[PDB]
């Protein structure tokens, strides 16, 4: 009768909340997600706000992040660790300082099968086009494109036949990117003003998706510096 429990945030006042769970019975995905970070997406120096960004982890992939991260880890990784502190404090204190060493952690948990959602929802009236040039932009700066051009060039040309799509996209949509354990992404759109879902392409070449992925979270000049900040400072909650 009297519902007493908050289960949404306001990401940005412009848009809708964003929930703190997505389940298969919401959202065509494969398995239930949870909140991990969130912010706003800007572009270029006149900071001209793009969507909202949610970054969710699979619920039952949370045992990857200290499974990935560890003791282990650590010491054969790292060869300047503090003895004084533990090694969770270690962990945390090399994720935070953003450098080429945080990538590589980041890029380990993806590659241990940890699934993923990006929602992403305008904040203006946009278009798929842009959407996805906004994803390419993003994956271009990781710092392994050089050594891996040909390859993420072929999952590239993948992604451009995962938005089946065309046309405008409404502020307030949703485009929902699932990102699978085998490094694959599932493509997703939520027509919100009607409450309908279109499922899209996928994206089968791993670098794509990791790239992507990466970047969001750990990026040097990340689409969301908020999301990053959030979703680092919750996955060193589950080291």
């Amino acid at each position: 009768a009297f519902p007493s429990h908050t289960e949404s945030i306001q990401v940005d006042s412009s848009v809708s909340d964003f929930p703190l769970t997505i389940t298969a019975l919401n959202f065509p995905v494969s398995t239930t997600f949870k909140l991990l970070g969130y912010g706003q997406a800007h572009v270029t120096f006149l900071r001209f706000k793009v969507y909202a960004l949610g970054l969710y982890l699979a619920e039952n992939d949370e045992n990857l992040v200290s499974d990935t991260l560890n003791e282990t880890y650590l010491h054969k990784y790292f060869l300047d660790v503090d003895d004084s502190k533990t090694p969770k404090e270690n962990l945390a204190r090399l994720l935070k300082r953003d450098d080429s060493k945080s990538v590589m952690m980041i890029d380990d948990l993806l590659d241990s099968g940890m699934r993923m959602l990006a929602k992403i929802t305008p904040v203006r009236n946009t278009d798929f086009k842009h959407l996805k040039e906004g994803l390419v932009k993003t994956i271009s700066k990781h710092p392994d494109v050089a050594n891996n051009k040909d390859t993420l060039a072929k999952g590239l040309s993948e992604l451009n036949d995962a938005f089946s799509r065309k046309g405008s996209v409404r502020k307030n949509d949703d485009l929902i990117i699932e990102l699978l354990a085998n490094g694959a992404l599932q493509f997703s759109y939520h027509d919100s003003k009607n409450n309908e879902f279109e499922v899209m392409g996928v994206v089968n070449n791993q670098l794509v998706g990791k790239f992507l992925f990466s970047q969001y979270l750990c990026g040097e000049k990340s689409p969301s510096p908020q999301a990053k900040k959030t979703a680092i400072d919750k996955l060193i909650t589950l080291l």
